[PDB]
């Protein structure tokens, strides 16, 4: 696609979130860069309103799938970059099992050289001393597969996955993600065959940062569609 | 700084220029808005005296560096916003290689909610059929780095860069910019470490505008100072 | 319009008010200047009859909308300047919630180089120890939108807005303004599409002034009508 | 070593080369996977700049020795995996007998789950109609031994071998390889006793690929150090 | 056959087993070489998961019949080598008399120069203090005949034999082996006339090995089909 | 000796020769069995490289003296079996009178149940149309005595004999054999008193064999040392 | 016959017996030579399994009638040599009067230069303290006539005789021998007229032999057919 050309180098990122979870209002700004050639994101997030009223790891998926590494043989399945530079809307409901939900609406688009993810989040029905409002999540993050299918009726994609959040007592809090992405512009986009993104994330803290924050390193790689050369390599082995 | 608070939203802009280039007197009024959170300027300029006697692109740099996006980690290096609302004087000499020069003096300050850039320009020694007076510049604009250093003796900054103006025959006309900015007020300003602004500009025409004019879209981003987390991200990768 | 030419520089202002509020008779003279290019008014008002029997902030709106900054793209909606130099009549009723009302009639016109606002004010039904006669207003002033519509039957405009006056106990006294402006002369005026003026006002005292007085700085900017270039700037961003 | 754990499964690979040979500039991207448990590499390379200006087989050694199968009894001699995940620099000069040379510098390291080999290549002094620039190499590849010794002064290894490239006229073009590998990180690495890797490579074409490309299948096995059980097996034979 | 050419020298071997016997999960890696010209296997096996939960000798037959020495006059009956390099699947059920059973599925094929035997094993219904789970087998191994017949319906062979495992109390534990081999590839294989392999095995320990392991030396020779020269040698004796 | 136990039954034999005679390179594989109880060898040899470049009968002595029948009273003089299973090296020079010579080095040892004779042969200085390279030998074989003496300095034996090869013209080509045998292992061997082996050999062809080959039947019996009972039998005759 | 040529010199002999008498299993090896020109056998027998469980003299007839001296005038009646070299089967039942019986099957044939007699013997129904199992036979041997007749139905001969074994108490144990000989080969044999062999045997011990053994000297001469010259010699006497 023409949009894939925008991602061949390192691209600056800006993330902005306005959040309300059970009436606790907060804002987050995040900055860093993305290198789609390696599927690599490096980002730091600041709560600009003081203390973040939910655990940082519950927001990771909300805080850039246009930086996925798509194998060469899967280039025609990268909806995300194909929507650029005009961008896409990313909407989700995240159901936390036995607890509340987040609803999110984001627009991801270029503003000049900067890839900007602007997000509104509403959280309702959370338990006061559940894992989210009780801050019982460990400060770490598991690796997941993000399953992608075309959504032709909306000229976009439908995405599903289940995040496993480790809890301090050794249990796991599931966060079931339902996601839709639709283009902002009216130019052609790629509607993919079924595939997934494989994700891995590390979380840390900046020792020179006094504000409530999260440092995030993430690698995202598209998979799940054959290169179709299995027989060729077998033929080569017989030689 | 306290002045940075004035730029967190979209701010209306007014630009006023009185110009004399080789005795050709002209005036320009410009209006639009700036959004420093994204480093974004949207502006339209009208020659109020009839036909502009120089090419529009030669005036782009003369016609708002307080709207640069400064990364969070570079906030203490934003002299421009730190001088607000009282403002700053921006003075330049622009040397056009093998041709004349512009000398400019501008005051950039708030008048209520409006950010106003008031400019006087004198141009001398231009060749009658050089690229400027002969109108040989293409109607487009390149991307540049604007290098900034502290100028402690004047409690301000010194700025240098070289603009590349594309010429209709495929040559390039260089315009060497020497710039000083000093505060108007007596309140503290930020004197920055060395850094630069990265700029990109698009030029167009309003199809419903009959006056001689220029539409300008610009994105400006501060860079050139490390966030200091390189080692942290490496440590995260080893995990 | 031809009247807009009268406002391109700094214009001297004279304001004269004769007031009667619950039978307390008073007069005010005011002087200063207006600069419509920046929407800026600088004015000082003196009560020439001794102590002003109402709080100064209740009179701010009564004491020059011809000095609004109209964006270039809204020039055809500036009724106020279009009526000049012959001027306009400005009539209002101001209803103070749970209290009395002011009725005002003013003529705003040039007398030579001076823009003169001559005003009669009648106030009735005020409570003796309400916020107005009890002097319970704070000496400050909020920012408002002033909504303007054409009034073709009267060859003028109809204007509405609600002033929020801060009270010393932390409550807010609303002052609902109903306003009509009609031209004094018989020459053509501009009847605007719907728009508003955005206003901000600072109040102070002159430390060398012994008379009862108010210093006022005001910025007024027309808004609420698109420049129509949204799509153009989007097209520029795709380049 | 701790790095050997990173290679127990199938690992995705990305290769990137920027090349200049006698001033002909080109780029190559390659993708596939490696399975060190069997010493197996499966890879496809694309010239992303059009036609490759040298024969594909001259680049095979430049385009992952961390995927060698090390016998269990030689695990303490695997420098390559011991340097992971931080990686190693691999530098070579390749002297083509009676012709030019390639100089190469590569960094081989993990970016998340992906093993990335990033390479710069400079070729000088090639003959215009020699075997390389005249494209006289057959599209095939011989099996070689790659001799490895410790290089304690540089905390790395020194590697030597001579590649035999079959020429269309039945002659053989020798390519003498001199190679150094040094760790990128500061953690301990294994400095090996003398040994070699035994290599075999098949080359092919993807029939559905229109770009200039090479499909490569390679098997690499470490050898040259005794398991020390020769006497034990003899004793067993006498029983 | 064409596959027999792959066995004329010494060939490296890799064996990999994943096992579950009564829920005790374990893995074994084995390495060594085979020399089919002499029917000779030399191999060492390591339990990579700690202590092996069954006696090493019960796994000997599970841990390479393509290395049998086939007499010249029986070359057309060597199914095993004829299936190479693509390989064969070897499936067995091993019934331990008065005890549990192992079911095994293995693929034996070349990966480059290395002959790889990849095995899954499930053991069920073993007695807790029988000879297997009670570890009552002597660390030694008897010689057996392995009877081979064609299995034309499956384009393979059917194999049967009974292993005698010596027990510490002087009894013998029988392990009745039922085996099928089918080709992985679609190329022609040799379907043999009835014959057998004669096997002899020695077991030992590596004195420098601390992990739980088994050293194995095995000789395997095909037999059971006449060379047809009995009468010729008799005729020679009469001369 | 302990090695004599290995020969009480029928033992499979494998012979392998790599030969170079005046630069003509060839290989031979041979198979059959030996029965030392009767001194009997039955063997078939195939030239695996095509046509054998020397006459088959010149190679008979090169192609198993451990299968000699040693009388019970001469058991302590059987060096050959005493060296088993580790084996012995058998080295010869064979001088063909008025022609070239063969030099041979063989290792004779068990590989499991199989007795293997692995041989290298170099032939030099043969006449192009002598009896050997001119193929003038009859396809038959005479009976000989093979004289054996101890060679204590080398812990082995020295062997001499002269082979008579019948030529097609009725002449006889002598082949003078000088032979040394030394043990491979370090265990005790029997160093014999002087004795000889009496040999008889028949040669034939397999009518179903298309390759160049030789069928060989041989009987070998040790002799030349008295049983010491001559006087006892005389005493018995007087009764 | 052609077979008689094989016996004109001294011929080496090997005898092998596997025996089971009332369940006592034993083996005997014997060696020596035969000289048919004089009807002379010289042989020594060793029990290779320890102590012989029957008296040596009971086995004498079981342990070579092809070494009989046939007078020149009886040459056409020598079945035994006529069957050579392919040999004959010799089967007997030996009935020991008032005791058990031996059944024997032997093959007598050449293996090269060696005449080999390979024998299986089964003894049943012997009394525990009879002359055989009680070892009551004297160590000596009588002279007998062995009566031979043709057995045309089996293309062989039938042989009968009664052995007298002296017992320690002065009694005689009779051993009634029934014997059949049939050729192994399909070549013509001589079927004799009725005749007998006259036998004499001496038994001794080797003073240097520690194993249980028997030394045997035997002379065997064919007789019982006239030379037909009686009348000629009478005629000569009358002269």
């Amino acid at each position: 696609s023409k949009g894939e050309e925008l991602f061949t180098g390192v691209v600056p990122i800006l993330v902005e979130l306005d959040g309300d979870v059970n009436g606790h209002k907060f804002s987050v700004s995040g900055e860093g860069e993305g290198d789609a050639t390696y599927g690599k994101l490096t980002l730091k997030f600041i709560c600009t309103t003081g203390k973040l009223p939910v655990p940082w790891p519950t927001l990771v998926t909300t805080f850039l799938q246009c930086f996925a590494r798509y194998p060469d043989h899967m280039k025609q399945h990268d909806f995300f970059k194909s929507a650029m530079p005009e961008g896409y809307v990313q909407e989700r409901t995240i159901f936390f099992k036995d607890d509340g939900n987040y609803k999110t609406r984001a627009e991801v688009k270029f503003e000049g050289d900067t890839l900007v993810n602007r997000i509104e989040l509403k959280g309702i029905d959370f338990k006061e001393d559940g894992n989210i409002l009780g801050h019982k999540l460990e400060y770490n993050y598991n690796s997941h597969n993000v399953y992608i299918m075309a959504d032709k009726q909306k000229n976009g994609i439908k995405v599903n996955f289940k995040i496993r959040h480790n809890i301090e007592d050794g249990s796991v809090q599931l966060a079931d993600h339902y996601q839709q992405n639709t283009p902002i512009g009216d130019g052609p986009v790629l509607l993919p065959d079924n595939h997934y993104l494989s994700t891995q994330s590390a979380l840390s803290k900046d020792p020179n940062e006094k504000r409530d924050h999260m440092v995030l390193l993430e690698f995202v790689t598209a998979a799940g569609i054959t290169h179709g050369m299995d027989e060729l390599y077998k033929a080569m082995a017989k030689e």
